[PDB]
């Protein structure tokens, strides 16, 4: 159903299911259509609803029809502040596309850190804090479902420069992690994927995210990217250039049956010598905690919430730079606290 | 067939048909095994050929029984001075793998421009001319085969450091393109996309190659890539930012079947003042020549080989800069010369 209205615009309606909520097709009219993205899946366009003049992101990917759609599956479970909400799904056009309507964030972190690098600058660390606290918190709530995202980076995390709310976007690498069954090795953005995904690891975790997380907390911090690996096994030298060699141990707990990289024995650069000068030793620090080689030994997301790099955003005075109040930071559902529910002692602060 | 050598080795032996000559399975040893690259495809190794001491690179992915591989096919049919020689390939292990041995060169010209990069320095424009000119004769070679590479970037082009000698490699994404028959749109590395494929093209030409190489050429020039887009999309923002707004004509040239992008009118940036004060107007002129919108504009190979930029590697009395002489660069075939025979008298020099 294409129409004109009142003036001459293109009036696009379609029968959409409600992203989460009743399973009840209705009728969805939308306007001012134009491509934002694209990628291996299909084209990404910016809609206008015509009821609510609300701006949306619509994804369009090719559908076999006999296949289940593993990104639909995800987002239909997934309702969180710091997660972009799936509004509606819907099919369209001898193949099948599923479209999905997710609210419209207008900036991404990758954009805005961009400005500042342009620029030789850094972005002051309380954005980095906010950013980054949000982030953590969308990776505790799809982490506590089984379900990790395998694509963290800056261009993933949108945010409304206004209220400084962040969204984490684009779950088509995301997948629910089962014990025992085996995952693909070449997956995340490059400077962001995990030692275990370079060494063929098919059994990793959803500590993959924290790895990634840190790799975005470190470039916030760098101005540029902190592994910048011009290859898959590339990126694995960058990474050991700053880690030094990891041990048979950690190799181990990385990928229990690898093959031979043959790399030579490099020795571990001081963490505080990487970042400039004045960085904050507790962002420092939490980057430490992060970027560790043994899956294990990384925080979980909520753990890197509670860390002292986000104590500031704790503080009953704090504010965003443009005056207003910082977001819902601590409005924690039983869902989040679920990995370490005694943490919330310290995750929600007194008043 | 693994083994144990005279010292105590790990030798592993395989039946491979030789790359070209006649399909004669032969027992193959090597030694030495290590990981160097990956990827979707699978593991990229090098070793050691047991007779003759040689070193290979072995491209190992996943075979579909039913599916005919297209990279073998391909590899099967080229032979030139400026491609990586497929040397053998053979099946390995309920999955069955293609293995592709090539021969080991053990630089690109990617990692050559890194280290000037990074020293804030650009390489030398012979290295420049050296390095584009066996690009666009290995080009000319299979382009004559109506054979796209589709994945022209730096990290593509292998070479030998002391002889200079350039060889094109990885064609996972390379095809035979027929005139009617679709091709997929979302092909190359971001930074080298020819602005069709961004407007989703799917009837493009070997021209996107050009596209590719022009965006290089300019890369080595700068010292970092010309067009750095965050997406698929802003890939054609960035091109647009130097190139200015595309015609209505230079649109329709690209895809005469596109959709709104509906970005602003950017007026063209004067080429000369994208690079540094001292680039050679040649080297500009030929950048220029390669990086146009309608793609029948574009140089062809054969054509960018015989612009003046080259002049300097004609000249009777030229050598590499460690003393050694100039690696075959005028030892054209008929096939390759099959474009545009008259220009023999400019690529060939009496001497
Ligand atoms: C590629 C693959 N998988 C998902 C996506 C995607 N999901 C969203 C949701 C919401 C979005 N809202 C806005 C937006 N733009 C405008 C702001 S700058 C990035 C593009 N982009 C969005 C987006 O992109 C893209
Ligand atoms: C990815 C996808 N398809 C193919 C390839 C590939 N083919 C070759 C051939 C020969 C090679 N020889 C050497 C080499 N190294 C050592 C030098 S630095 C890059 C890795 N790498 C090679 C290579 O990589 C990679």
């Amino acid at each position: 159903k294409v129409s004109r209205d009142k003036d001459g615009s293109k009036v696009t309606t379609v029968v959409a299911t409600p992203g989460q909520g009743p399973d009840r097709p209705q009728e969805v009219s939308y306007t001012d259509t134009k491509v934002i993205g694209n990628g291996s899946f299909g084209v990404v366009y910016q809609a206008k609803l015509c009821d609510s003049g609300e701006l949306v992101a619509i994804k369009k990917v090719l559908q076999d029809k006999r296949f289940k759609n593993r990104e639909l599956q995800i987002m239909r479970k997934l309702d969180h502040c710091n997660i972009v909400r799936l509004r509606y799904f819907f099919y369209s056009s001898d193949e099948v596309y599923l479209n999905l309507v997710l609210d419209y964030v207008p900036e991404t972190v990758y954009r805005v850190a961009r400005h500042y690098s342009r620029a030789k600058q850094t972005l002051p660390v309380i954005y980095v804090k906010l950013y980054m606290y949000q982030l953590f918190r969308s990776l505790a709530y799809i982490h506590s479902f089984g379900i990790c995202h395998r694509d963290i980076k800056p261009q993933n995390l949108l945010l409304d420069p206004d209220t400084a709310v962040l969204k984490l976007c684009d779950f088509g690498s995301a997948k629910q992690l089962v014990r025992g069954e085996p995952n693909v090795s070449y997956i995340c953005s490059r400077y962001y994927r995990a030692p275990e995904l370079i060494f063929g690891a098919t059994d990793y975790t959803s500590s993959i995210d924290v790895w990634s997380a840190g790799c975005v907390l470190a470039e916030l911090l760098l101005g540029q990217p902190i592994f910048p690996g011009d290859s898959g096994v590339d990126q694995l030298v960058e990474i050991i250039k700053v880690l030094g060699t990891p041990t048979r141990e950690q190799i181990r707990e990385m990928n229990p049956n690898y093959t031979e990289f043959k790399f030579p024995q490099i020795k571990a650069h001081p963490w505080t010598k990487v970042f400039r000068p004045r960085t904050p030793p507790e962002a420092i620090a939490l980057c430490s905690r992060l970027l560790e080689y043994t899956p294990t030994a990384r925080l979980t997301p909520l753990e890197a919430c509670a860390h002292s790099f986000f104590d500031e955003l704790r503080d009953p005075n704090v504010k965003l730079p443009n005056g207003r109040d910082t977001p819902a930071l601590f409005n924690f559902t039983t869902q989040e606290l679920s990995s370490n529910p005694p943490l919330a002692t310290i995750l929600i602060p007194p008043h």
